[PDB]
């Protein structure tokens, strides 16, 4: 009996969010997709025949990577009042990956609901349409909802990578910088690295086609499939190990004599002319970022969407929410 | 300067093996693909316009999963003398994954070369066409070419899984058995589990379509997309953790009240009504299996195809080969 979970349903509507892996959801009048990560689009394919509401970047990926039929894809602009089945909704930048959004639902009866999808809370969100009215219910990405989860800011990670890469290529003009990636994400990191080095980013034709879906301005002048004309390469995450990088260095035919690689997980692992830096890159809120966003939003009700498998996890999170509400006075 | 490595070239011919990620390989007259693993087919797509020689199962996957054009796919039968560009070749079962083959090349000048692709050496190979003549050069999958690498036989792993599953469902008829999988592989494990339980294997429509490509006899009577009509489910490897399995148990709506899961890596990790067994499943030769195969084949020359990134690794392997040759007297 495949059952869609509670945290994927929008109360007072027939709306679901990221609920494509349960077959036909009874009484669902509109299916939203917050972003193009396989955990969330799972189940979508060329055989799907209900309307999918999503951002334009997400729509491009649905069309070109999953071959969802164009007639069922309903892309919506960001930061704009839109209507779906008589209900007003706004898509907000989730600061997660390209095309990723939070969804703000304005119920005709006056209730206002935010579904964050996956997000990394940011002070800029306090400047968004969220500011213009009271938000009653919050469906919250609680991936790192525990005080242990501390990591640097996105800008700190990018600054570290820029500095490390610039210095390494300064000391050795024959060095190659490698960034590991999945299908999307990390664009701001590897584009900044290539920028400081005055280089395009080299990659496979498949990764190149993927980046064409992302509406990045002037993208063709930033990326190339001609690998050996660049100083920065993208490789699959699973190749970022000494064996995989030695192999890539051999594959480049002597054009480079050293690789410096970054991967998400600071002192590098070094074996000869290969070095690997694990960087604390994250597409989700830290505990403190999350706490700040929630104390600013002051929702009446919070529904966690992640780590809700046991009672202990759910109740520990409810405890933090009560403490937050007490300290901020709502 | 993208360069195809030496271990992917067949000497005395214009043949390459699993060399699709280097653009046009200069002077390559025929491209072989040993099996459908992304490390090996990497680079293949609908835009490829040279002939690809492979098994029929691999050909099905190329056509239906990668949309390689049918006119460039050249499937060949197993255990059968075939001709490619005037050269006689045989495809042999590699005992690796469905459709995976080793390739035996019969050069017009009398030289005989075996490329194992990925393989798990088996005594049955000693009964193959390999027996009928002397093999001069061996391009060897050396994934676990180190004495530390010991693990049970495939039959021992399958027997353990059958027994554990049968006993768990005997003690609790409401339990669910889960097997984690990538795109292909492990069929003999999860089909045997379902067999002993008198059940079909439930799975997503995507995994169902994949298994239809594998020429498994009577397959439609062994698998289903109607999950809750079965006792054995397949999930993505990355979902095989307590959070992912708790979530799946919720998704099944109370049909089951317990999950017992197997994954490749014996005492289970248990948290309440979820248990996870790491099983030492392998699609590659153990050190001892490899040693036995090579001492039986007695090749004049061995060329390792894996772990050849450093001199230390290459020379350590050459040392084992010399010791093997000395002990067996060739
Ligand atoms: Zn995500
Ligand atoms: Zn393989």
């Amino acid at each position: 009996s495949m059952t869609c979970p509670f945290y994927k349903k929008i109360p007072g509507t027939g709306f679901t969010v990221d609920a494509f892996q349960y077959g036909v959801v009874e009484g669902c009048t509109a299916y939203f997709l917050t972003h193009f990560h396989s955990d969330h689009y799972a189940g979508l394919s060329k055989h799907f025949t209900f309307p999918v509401y999503c951002s334009e970047i997400t729509g491009n990926l649905l069309k070109n990577k999953l071959h969802v039929q164009e007639q069922y894809i309903h892309p919506l602009p960001l930061d704009t009042e839109c209507i779906v089945n008589g209900v007003k909704v706004v898509l907000l930048d989730a600061n997660h990956c390209p095309g990723a959004v939070m969804i703000l639902f304005y119920l005709p009866n006056g209730t206002v609901i935010l579904h964050t999808g996956d997000f990394r809370a940011d002070p800029s969100m306090e400047r968004s349409l969220l500011a213009d009215q009271k938000v009653h219910m919050l469906y919250l990405d609680t991936t790192y909802c525990s005080p242990e989860y501390t990591f640097p800011s996105q800008q700190e990670v990018i600054r570290f990578a820029i500095n490390t890469a610039f210095e390494a290529v300064t000391l050795n003009p024959h060095a190659l910088v490698v960034c590991g990636t999945y299908s999307i994400g990390k664009e701001k990191v590897f584009l900044a690295i290539a920028d400081v080095l005055g280089s395009k980013v080299g990659m496979s034709q498949e990764k190149y086609k993927t980046l064409q879906c992302l509406n990045i301005p002037e993208i063709n002048s930033l990326i190339t499939t001609d690998m050996c004309s660049s100083l920065v390469h993208l490789l699959p995450m699973m190749q970022i190990n000494f064996k995989g990088l030695q192999s890539h260095l051999k594959k480049c035919g002597g054009k480079y004599n050293q690789i410096l690689a970054f991967r998400p997980t600071v002192i590098p692992q070094t074996k000869g002319n290969i070095s690997i830096y694990g960087i604390p890159y994250s597409e989700h809120s830290s505990y403190l970022e999350m706490k700040r966003f929630v104390q600013w939003l002051k929702p009446q009700k919070i529904i966690p969407t992640v780590n809700v498998g046991t009672w202990k996890s759910r109740s520990t999170m409810e405890k933090y929410f009560r403490e937050w509400k007490l300290e901020a006075g709502y």
